[PDB]
C-alpha cells in the first residue's frame, strides 16, 4: 500500500478554514472533525465565526474532503485523491445555481502533520438578494452520485454532479457542479477510469451551540467499476 493510501488507514483529524464573499456579504467558517476512509466516514462540525451565515448551510455542503472516500479494494488504482497525498491537490469548482448566482471555490487540501487540512476561498456573484440563496428559502435537511473522469492533459481529474436543494415551497433549487482537481506536488498520481462516488449525507445541529453552525455526517463510497 502506497504512502498516500496508508495515510488513511486509520482515523484522521480534519481541519477546514473557509473565507467567503457572496455578493459582498463576507463571512468565515471554521470546521473540525475526523475521517475514517476505511469506512468512507466523515464526521464534521462547521461554525460561522463572523456571526450569521449569509447563505443557507445546505449550499455549502458540497464545499465542506473526497480523499476520505472508501474505495473498494478492486478499485484502488482509481483513487486519485489519496494518491496525491500528503502533498495534496487543489480543488476548483464553479457551482451554478439555476436562475440565480454562482459560487467559484478554490481549495487546497493537504496534510499539516497528521491533520488533513482544507483551506478554502469562496466567491459568489450575481445572486438575487431575495432569491432562494440570499433569501434563505432552502430547507436545512434537504444518496447522490459524483462523477469522476481523468483529465490526462492536466494530470488530474474532472468531476461533475448535480445537487437539488429543497425549497420551502416544495420545489427544488438546482446546483450544477463543475469541478477540477490538480496535484500540488510534482510527484506521481493515479488517473482513474470513469467512475463515481456515492454520497449519503445528513445535516444536524449541536443543541448546546449558540453560534450559527452545521453538524455534517457523510458516508462516501466509490463505485461504477465491476
Amino acid at each position: 500500500v502506497s504512502k498516500g493510501e496508508e495515510l488513511f488507514t486509520g482515523v484522521v483529524p480534519i481541519l477546514v478554514e473557509l473565507d467567503g464573499d457572496v455578493n459582498g456579504h463576507k463571512f468565515s467558517v471554521s470546521g473540525e472533525g475526523e475521517g475514517d476512509a476505511t469506512y468512507g466516514k466523515l464526521t464534521l462540525k462547521f461554525i460561522c465565526t463572523t456571526g450569521k451565515l449569509p447563505v443557507p448551510w445546505p449550499t455549502l455542503v458540497t464545499t465542506f474532503l473526497q480523499c476520505f472516500a472508501r474505495y473498494p479494494d478492486h478499485m484502488k488504482q482509481h483513487d486519485f485523491f489519496k494518491s496525491a497525498m500528503p502533498e495534496g491537490y487543489v480543488q476548483e469548482r464553479t457551482i451554478f445555481f439555476k436562475d440565480d448566482g454562482n459560487y467559484k471555490t478554490r481549495a487546497e487540501v493537504k496534510f499539516e502533520g497528521d491533520t488533513l487540512v482544507n483551506r478554502i476561498e469562496l466567491k459568489g456573484i450575481d445572486f438575487k438578494e431575495d432569491g432562494n440563496i440570499l433569501g434563505h428559502k432552502l430547507e436545512y435537511n434537504g444518496s447522490h452520485n459524483v462523477y469522476i473522469m481523468a483529465d490526462k492533459q492536466k494530470n488530474g481529474i474532472k468531476v461533475n454532479f448535480k445537487i437539488r436543494h429543497n425549497i420551502e415551497d416544495g420545489s427544488v433549487q438546482l446546483a450544477d457542479h463543475y469541478q477540477q482537481n490538480t496535484p500540488i506536488g510534482d510527484g506521481p498520481v493515479l488517473l482513474p477510469d470513469n467512475h463515481y462516488l456515492s454520497y449519503q449525507s445528513a445535516l444536524s445541529k449541536d443543541p448546546n451551540e449558540k453560534r450559527d453552525h452545521m453538524v455534517l455526517l457523510e458516508f462516501v463510497t466509490a463505485a461504477g467499476i465491476t
